[PDB]
């Protein structure tokens, strides 16, 4: 069809990759997938509520807080409602129904649904009041319910249109341009099969051996999932599956373009070829040589359990792995035994993998056991490629509401990129929930186009994903979607150009016009917060701000008249950094306030929106009445930021809650930072709010101190690097309270930091033990209680030591 061509281009723009296209693929893996992700697509679309589709109201099954409880006294909530300039206060139950608030309203005088007044958040669906997220946002701010009553949106424009061993032929390597050898292994699971290698010959621009490299392994003993490994060294690496996704072997001659170092990373494990056949070096290869689906003592079994009880980061020995092993069905009874018992797995033997599949049979206590994110997300990263462990992973995630995979969202996935194929159980359950709802379907948007724009080595599985997608979300997120991506490249291309016109009042001048020439979508979701609409800039509110990259900073009128507020939105668009990191990062700390749920606790962290849009290029929420505590300092005397907080505070009362929330806000990032091992940070990427809150920035590329808390914030808290001040003790406690509950989580937080590390970094080995010692692994809760206070010390007994040398470092 003439329109369908037209149409697969709209496609295309959005998702910044052609998937048509068939110019880098040695076999038929990715098409394939995009026929086998129709099935699980129309299965998702022909299931969904429209009505509630369309609203996509936000919400949580979890409890409420135990702080956000004082909040409420007369167990009654206070809900504005707005009609035309007319406000109708009602006093509410917190378990009032949105359907009951309907008609408890009319009677004080239901066609007609309650939608939060300037974005696009409505309050409906069986669900009590005190669970939706916009009523706890409120609460935890102090700010107060305003909705408006309109017409629910139409869900019409949400519609969608044996035994021989085996061998390779190493016959050469070819580099245009520029001692060195071959090393072919293979893998399973980042684990060596087996391993062979070629003869040193001299760097040229051309080496050739044409060597027979034979293996060990057995035909029907290979894995699925299995890799072949080839690499070269003095420093190029490429892939291929063994076995293709219809269980066929690999048969064949293969010439394949490989990648570089730029000197333990998920890009090793592509199986993608290299795009660049102009450049790159390449290899020469050919292969010809199916498959279907008494108790221990007590003694043996004090062993077991000693070894299940440790750490995911605690080395296998081949003692523990035989022991694991051999007592299969009592390590089967013991979930967080699963990826330690399946890394005891002989993967290279066909004879075992079949008594692990037999073994995953009866999962009668897997199945019904709760719950556990961090247990889960292990057996999704790079030490499993087995279809099936995976699987069963993918299944307990299935259970988490749309709260939970919001948290989880941009960890999933990155763990994609750990998966052998490219249809996989996490790439359907990713596709399945981002199609069931508008808002976590608008983020897996971004987070693929985020990898899409600048990962050569799986932007084509994200495609066919991203793809996948686009279809089914519907015609009206389609055309948001296009709207979205249409302004960021005209900004993106501003804010390029204006980084170049500069190493002034050449360059103000040039930003204005350059501002005024755009003058386009008169409206468009913003990409971090896709409840809030975007109008015409406020160019006069625009500038080129003083920092080392030239970063734009800009705001927009709020496109929505029903707003009670006049505050614009405010966006900064850099292209020095790499964002992907500051987007890992501040999703952990969102995920961190998660935990702190679950003991009652708020830190008032800031986690501000970011998203990566392209290549080093990308997007920043700016965070109101903020400024830098470095800014405060200079135009280092201790008083200085007790000033600015009186300064701003209008009342001496407004002063008080000023502090308050500095405390909670200051120990937060405290507690947070040194266990991400991101605490030694210099003035300039530490800010304020005129109200209190304390944040940090710029966490891009990541003597010694443990985390920041100098004399100023210790004034503020009234101590002069000595004494105990009343507020001083709350923080000490809140830090306390707030660490333990974090140690709790260990292993989640390890998981989610090693993955960080592999999936989002550029060795990767050693550097995950920092939040293992940071957490204090294998120590009591006191010792521990201790550690994190000798931790505060360091801190007072040190004092403009490192923040005079951080100083010192940038002059
Ligand atoms: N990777 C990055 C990059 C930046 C960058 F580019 F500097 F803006 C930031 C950043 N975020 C932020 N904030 C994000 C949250 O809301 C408040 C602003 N501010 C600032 N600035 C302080 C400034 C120079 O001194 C003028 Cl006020 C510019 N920088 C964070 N992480």
């Amino acid at each position: 069809s003439e329109e369908s061509q037209a149409f697969q281009r709209q496609l295309t723009a959005l998702i910044g990759y052609d998937v048509t296209d068939v110019s880098n693929v040695h076999d038929d893996e990715l098409e394939f997938t995009r026929r086998g992700l129709v099935t699980p697509r129309m299965a998702e679309v022909a299931s969904r509520d429209p009505k509630l589709y369309a609203m996509h109201p936000w919400v949580t099954s979890k409890p409420l807080p135990e702080y956000l409880w004082k909040k409420i006294a007369n167990n009654c909530i206070f809900i504005v409602i707005h009609r035309s300039t007319t406000s109708q206060t009602i006093k509410v139950s917190p378990d009032d129904t949105p359907g009951a608030i309907l008609q408890s309203f009319f009677t004080k005088m239901q066609d007609f649904v309650l939608r939060v007044c300037g974005r696009d958040e409505y309050l409906v669906g069986e669900t009590p009041i005190k669970n939706f997220q916009w009523v706890r946002h409120c609460l935890k701010n102090g700010e107060e319910i305003h909705v408006v009553l309109d017409t629910p949106p139409d869900p019409a424009l949400d519609e969608v249109r044996c035994d021989r061993k085996f061998r390779v032929k190493i016959r050469g390597i070819d580099i245009p341009v520029l001692t060195v050898f071959v090393e072919a292994n293979i893998q399973h699971g980042q684990q060596v099969l087996c391993q062979r290698r070629t003869s040193p010959k001299p760097f040229t621009e051309e080496v050739l051996w044409n060597v027979w490299l034979e293996f060990s392994i057995k035909i029907k003993d290979l894995p699925k999932g299995a890799l072949l490994n080839l690499q070269i060294y003095c420093l190029y690496y490429v892939n291929l599956l063994l076995i293709d996704h219809r269980f066929l072997l690999r048969r064949g001659e293969y010439v394949l373009h490989m990648w570089q170092i730029s000197g333990f990373n998920a890009d090793k494990l592509t199986s993608a070829t290299n795009p660049d056949k102009e450049n790159s070096m390449s290899i020469s290869i050919l292969l010809d040589n199916h498959p279907i689906a008494a108790e221990m003592p007590n003694q043996l079994r004090k062993q077991l359990e000693a070894i299940i009880a440790t750490d995911p980061l605690n080395p296998l020995t081949a003692e523990d792995k035989e022991l694991l092993w051999h007592f299969r069905y009592e390590s089967l009874k013991h979930p967080k035994a699963y990826p330690k018992l399946f890394s005891s797995v002989k993967w290279g033997q066909q004879e075992i993998v079949a008594k692990t599949y037999q073994l995953l049979a009866r999962r009668e206590v897997w199945d019904q056991s709760a719950l556990d994110v961090g247990l889960t997300m292990q057996l999704l990263d790079c030490n499993f490629s087995d279809e099936n462990v995976r699987a069963i992973a993918v299944q307990k995630l299935e259970s988490l509401e749309d709260d939970d995979v919001l948290h989880y969202l941009l960890q999933l996935v990155q763990a994609v990129k750990f998966e052998p194929y490219h249809d996989s159980a996490l790439a359907r359950f990713l596709l399945k929930r981002g199609l069931r709802n508008k808002r976590i379907g608008h983020f897996l948007f971004w987070f693929l186009r985020s990898e899409i724009a600048q990962s050569r080595h799986y932007q084509q599985r994200f495609a066919v994903i991203l793809e996948a997608y686009l279809r089914g979300c519907g015609t009206a997120m389609l055309h948001d979607f296009t709207q979205q991506v249409q302004v960021i490249e005209m900004l993106q291309k501003v804010t390029l150009d204006i980084k170049s016109l500069s190493a002034s009042s050449q360059v103000i001048s040039q930003l204005k016009q350059k501002l005024e020439n755009l003058q386009l979508p008169e409206s468009f979701r913003v990409p971090y917060d896709p409840g809030l609409k975007a109008g015409a800039l406020a160019i006069e509110k625009c500038k080129v701000m003083a920092s080392k990259k030239k970063p734009l900073w800009l705001e927009f009128k709020c496109a929505d008249p029903t707003a009670l507020s006049n505050e614009t939105i405010g966006i900064i668009f850099k292209h020095g950094d790499d964002l992907r990191q500051d987007m890992l990062i501040l999703q952990i700390l969102r995920i961190m306030e998660s935990i702190w749920e679950t003991e009652s606790l708020d830190l008032c962290l800031l986690p501000y929106g970011c998203i990566s849009t392209g290549d080093k290029i990308g997007m920043i929420e700016i965070v109101k009445d903020a400024t830098t505590i470095a800014k405060i300092q200079q135009s280092f005397k201790d008083e200085v930021l007790n000033h600015w907080l009186k300064e701003k505070s209008p009342t001496e009362e407004k002063f008080q809650a000023a502090v308050e929330r500095f405390v909670y806000s200051c120990a937060g990032y405290c507690v947070a930072t040194f266990v991400l091992g991101i605490g030694d940070r210099h003035n300039d990427n530490i800010m304020i709010t005129e109200t209190g809150n304390l944040f940090h920035i710029d966490f891009g590329h990541i003597e010694r101190v443990p985390f920041v808390l100098t004399p100023d914030f210790l004034f503020v808290m009234g101590t002069s690097g000595k004494k105990t001040s009343p507020h001083f003790q709350k923080f000490q406690d809140i830090c306390v309270k707030a660490y333990l509950a974090l140690r709790h989580h260990t292993n989640l937080l390890i998981i989610l930091f090693s993955m960080m590390l592999m999936t989002g970094m550029p060795t990767s080995k050693e550097d995950i033990e920092y939040i293992r010692d940071a957490l204090t692994v294998g120590k009591n809760e006191e010792d521990a209680k201790k550690y994190f206070l000798d931790q505060i010390e360091v801190c007072r007994d040190k004092g403009w030591t490192v923040q005079f040398n951080w100083f010192l470092h940038l002059v």
